[PDB]
């Protein structure tokens, strides 16, 4: 077990009961455990991800979204860690690369959003975005979100788009600020192909993924996002079911209910 | 024995020419029409009422949207494939336009066309624990308020726990192929024809959240309509019509009977959006 | 001959806090009048002059029949924001002001609670409100050319679709040229009071109160922009409601209802004569949306 | 003397003639080029317009907003003639130039205030930076990534808190712009009225809030994040530092707006968003 964390103090009762029984390839292990916030988890998953090991994340500051785990209840996860027991589901991942003169120049990958956004503070976006081969949408705008139904509760649910149970297999595109009469969100199988043409007279623009990794994307090249080959995996336990996670996170009205 | 394809046919145009072009091709290669007794009133050929006609390989419709979604219901019987041609308007569901007749017919004939099964959901009006009516829609349930004016509670719940408690005009039930109809309308967002899933769009919800929500083929949706106030509708496909009585419940799941869909050589999903609401697309790649 | 006058209005079946009204509003020699429906059942459940005289209250003035009717002082609505509509609707024939408290759930446009009926009908005795012209709206229906019908609103005008199924085509056009045509389930024409109300269901802003300006929001348009328009206050809103179609109906204020015939012409614009508000020392329009939406407020001064 | 200053974007035929023209008349040229005696070419200055009667911009809305702030310092009316692109804040397009031009010699056109947004930072009761806009105060996140906390108070009183991108204050004329793509309503601009909309703000209530002229829309930053912007008219930037107060009021001086025979707005709207308009009368 690699344990990432961070009242942060349950640190220790993990390593109680652990023995009992530098951040890059820091992986080597079979499970990483994450204390801390949705944030955390993100950061943890980014080195489960290179020796495919599961994530489990354990909720110590506020209420998110992916860990699986309160943390006045650290013990009765330990006794788990330790049965290996969990179900560990694959979780669809987004692939992608940024593309100029036909040429791949970067690549990325993400499990919440791939964000490309604007270059200067002022101005817009020039973009084509496309989908399965073919033009959707010329705009100007802040940027673009291609998101992950898990991701469809972060920004791009900020930049106004639905909100994707955590099981489904989707890809979501939520245009971030469009200055167009239809930016709406857009919703496609996991097979598919979208891409993302930026201006090539603007300015040089930017991507971010999982809020994290930062690409720089020359003006005139082509984001192209796709589901990924290698998923991530994800620890599952007794957890609440997301619907429920929904309503707590947003304090959603729900009396009367049978 | 023979072949039969069942004809659906707006009503006049150059409506004309193309189903006579039918009659014709059909004629020359021994596959009997049959058209809807209403339709040939004014003006082989067999003759049906509208009810069950089956006995047909395929449903050819000739006309538009709201066309296509009368002839799967028909199509949704004996289970067989529908297939459009748009005669007038632009829209989502014909494979192909008038003016490319003469080619469908060669595909009606050699039956090479392929056919998908499109996503279709079930729904059962409960009321009691005890089931009192039930449908099935291949574009949206649409939920909605009985009387005109006041509002309707409503409690949204998605796989057996409760999302979200409000009042408003009514709750969509959306597959992807009906979000670009009435949930668009209502706010949706835009799902591609191909994905599984299942969309949710509140409508006209007096209340903070009332984002559309988006689950996976699998779910249930399920909404209860309060007790105390008035009994409200449901449409399927805006043309079955359900009374939801007051303090029912709805569950709306994927249906395991898919509408068999004729598949042809056609428009991808992108580009009929764009057709249909004029989409700026100039600078491309 | 010289006299003070203050209709009562109530949502019949606290009632009684009414009586407190004909109470104090009889040793302060003022009036109290009451409808003929105010005063055929309770609401009036002591009906009786065997009972306002033996108050000591020259109270009950139920001589008023509904509507084109009275010249009083004030308006006194106990109830709900339903029946401050319905209050305002007789009012705006006298042009005088209204005041609300709330018996039961809270509104938008009540001044206060029922706990408190006896502060307010000392301000209502003392005449020291603040009076305030809210914007109203002005319809006319109008068919081959001229006017055919016509009403007006405090809140919203809910142009609306008139069979189940199918959809309503309409062109919106805003003073003189036309700016969106469209299927939909209708359209809203609201004033800034009225965009708490459906309008905010149909997805509009909320405006404040004390704004002057007009709301258009298309109800579920099939279209890109179905946007929210908000328009000065002396625009024009026509909408025409398409000939092939079917008619139409429009609600002014969930209540006062008109059909609008398939190739008719709606027409809203300001009126002339604003409602008049009574106004007391109540919580600002802010506290009341904070309120009412239970919005997070906190982290502030 | 007259003079006039002459704003282009840098196309040629217009200013010739507008050279041409205000020479024959007697009125003095001022140019200065957008990008940056009888006629002066002028540094790119604030006080580029102090002497003239008008403010004559050729060139679409974003030159009209650098126009109008030199005009605006000088305290007289800005008048825009478009030329390649179309915009919704000039009063006639490059055709009817010459028309245009007989208008500014006779010195006949309508100058009407337009409302004008008063924008101040302050910090510990003092006054710390301050602003002006004519479309849009965009309060903005400092940091590429996160989010920035911010409680949004309607005359002294809150009205929400949430995390967002940042927040729109925004002018009627304004409502078309930015403030349109963050999800707002479209608003006339002779409207009186200030339009609030929340930027990408990570809540259920983000819904655009539009206030009686006189209100004061402020904005507390949240005292343990980073510092935020805060942009004007897509072009004048201020540093907030965090845990301060952003209010924004109508000023008291507006910009004064020269009118014309134009196009009323709703035929603006159509003609930018290809607004589907079939079926009317």
């Amino acid at each position: 077990v690699l344990l990432v964390v961070h009242a942060t103090e349950t640190a220790r009762r993990v390593e109680k009961v652990l023995g009992d029984n530098d951040q890059h390839a820091a992986d080597g292990c079979e499970l990483v455990l994450v204390l801390g916030g949705d944030g955390t988890f993100l950061r943890a998953a980014e080195l489960a991800r290179n020796a495919s090991i599961p994530v489990l994340g354990v909720n110590l500051g506020r209420i998110g979204f992916l860990a699986e785990a309160e943390a006045e209840a650290i013990d009765a996860v330990l006794e788990h860690v330790v049965a290996q027991d969990y179900r560990v589901e694959d979780r669809l991942t987004l692939d992608v690369v940024v593309r100029q003169g036909g040429r791949i120049v970067n690549r990325g990958w993400a499990l919440n959003e791939v964000s490309l956004e604007k270059g200067p503070r002022l101005g817009v976006l020039g973009v084509v975005v496309e989908i399965d081969g073919r033009p959707v949408s010329a705009f100007g705008c802040d940027g673009v979100l291609v998101s992950t139904p898990t991701g469809s509760t972060a920004y791009a649910f900020s930049a106004g788009g639905p909100v994707l149970w955590p099981d489904l297999e989707a890809i979501l595109v939520v245009p971030n600020n469009a200055h167009a009469l239809f930016g709406r969100p857009m919703v496609t199988s996991p097979e598919a192909t979208i891409a993302i043409e930026i201006e090539a007279d603007g300015h040089d623009a930017l991507v971010f993924c999982d809020g994290r990794r930062e690409m720089l994307i020359p003006a005139g090249s082509r984001l192209e996002v796709t589901r990924c080959v290698t998923s991530v995996k994800w620890a599952r336990l007794d957890s609440a079911p997301f619907t429920d996670r929904l309503v707590r996170k947003f304090r959603l009205p729900v009396t009367g209910w049978r």
